[PDB]
């Protein structure tokens, strides 16, 4: 296994883990809170994405 | 401190932590990989957001 392959697998595992935990955590809040948090998370995701576009 | 307050603080801390780790991890990849991962992460973020809209 190459370092590039090992890295790719590790990153895939990491993103999967983060997503699973986030979903489980969100599932603890009532509908109202969930909607607010989701709206905030999406706006922040767009901001991070635009920052990446700027870097590349 | 109310349970609602304790929950809000815990969620804020969690989202902050996840973001910091993600950024640090991304910083390990070369420009090319970073761009690919960012594009994939954004598309997935949009998918999750649309799923939330559907639930609420």
């Amino acid at each position: 296994m190459t370092k590039q392959e090992k890295t790719a697998l590790n990153m895939a595992r990491f993103i999967r883990s983060q997503t699973l935990t986030l979903l489980e955590k969100l599932n603890e809040l009532d509908p109202d809170e969930q909607a607010d948090i989701c709206e905030s998370l999406h706006d922040h995701a767009d901001e991070l994405y635009r920052s990446c576009l700027a870097r590349f």
